[PDB]
């Protein structure tokens, strides 16, 4: 069918590249522009392919879409729009335009976890299971009914790079390939998103990831992962903002009592420099490591090494 890409990254990149493999026309890839050094994955793909590239700024302003940004998108003439990682909201001139309407990637299990960071979110509540959603899009924020749902397993040590990895991505890429697949063959479902359950949450930048300290550790080490590696939780050590990678959570023994101890502001008591990483305690006397460190415009650096 006829098939408007909307989105970005290696993600929407994949999805691009896969419908194509499946004989759909992809009449046009509408993006972001470039940053401005590097064009986005998906401009890059389309263009060696000879598929119309756009580069539109934002569709939305004074509460409205324009007409040049909906009459170029409209122009292409797509039977469904696919959004397969959209960094922003999309105007419902252009979500409605086509035959087959707009399906969306989400990678929470709808309806919890609406919002822009809900894989961040995931493991900051400590979820036990995740996965990603299509659905087709609303004039709400991540309301629309379902289509497709996949589910994982959430691993206690799962940070935000390694469930996406592992699941979200190559899953999603193809739930949205199957997701197409349901609406060519005319047999795609759409269920009404469940009201029990549905929560929804802000997008997590820098600002908002700095560590509350006062929370018990199995906290701390959630907050911690769920923005690993980005936008990547922070602290105040000595004057410098320091951003934390790579937590577990540490039982057994002591311990070890055997590194050397480091103040940290507002912590619940000093953290310990090991040579296995960074020691922090939770304000319930419990225990997490923290492998790496980073400072700003600087490189990893292992918690180990704090003192040298
Ligand atoms: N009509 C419609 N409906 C939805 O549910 C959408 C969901 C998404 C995916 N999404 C899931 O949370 C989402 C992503 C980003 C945003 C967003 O508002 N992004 C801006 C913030 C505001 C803006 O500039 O638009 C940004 O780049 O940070 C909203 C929703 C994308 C487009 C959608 N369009």
């Amino acid at each position: 069918m006829k098939i408007a890409v909307i989105g970005q990254s290696l993600f929407g990149q994949e999805v691009y590249k896969e419908l194509k493999n499946e004989g759909h026309m992809i009449v046009g890839v509408f993006t972001i522009p470039d940053k401005d050094g590097k064009v986005d994955p998906l401009a890059i793909e389309a263009e060696k392919d000879g598929v119309p590239v756009f580069k539109f700024p934002r569709w939305r302003l004074k509460g409205k879409a324009i007409t040049e940004v909906v009459d170029q998108y409209k122009a292409v003439g797509a039977e469904l729009n696919v959004l397969p990682f959209c960094s922003q909201f999309i105007p419902m001139e252009v979500i409605d335009h086509p035959k087959h309407g707009s399906i969306i990637y989400h990678p929470s299990l709808l309806p919890r976890h609406r919002g822009a960071s809900a894989i961040n979110w995931t493991l900051i509540h400590g979820d036990k299971k995740g996965g990603f959603t299509v659905f087709w899009a609303d004039d709400g924020l991540d309301t629309g009914p379902i289509l497709l749902q996949r589910e994982c397993d959430v691993e206690p040590n799962d940070n935000v790079n390694s469930i996406y990895k592992r699941f979200l991505f190559p899953e999603g890429v193809k739930g949205m390939v199957e997701a197409v697949r349901l609406i060519a063959t005319g047999k795609a479902p759409r269920i009404k998103q469940p009201e029990e359950g549905a929560t929804a949450e802000c997008i997590q930048k820098k600002e908002n990831s700095k560590i509350d300290w006062n929370q018990p550790a199995e906290a701390i080490h959630n907050w911690i992962r769920g923005n690993d590696r980005v936008p990547g939780a922070w602290a105040e050590i000595d004057g410098k903002s320091v951003s934390f990678y790579g937590s577990t959570l540490l039982e057994n023994d002591h311990f070890s009592s055997n590194g050397q101890p480091l103040e940290i502001p507002g912590a619940s008591r000093a953290a310990l420099v090991t040579k296995n990483g960074l020691v922090l305690f939770g304000n319930d006397g419990k225990m997490l490591l923290v492998k790496n460190l980073q400072f700003e415009d600087g490189k990893m650096i292992p918690g180990s090494q704090y003192f040298k």
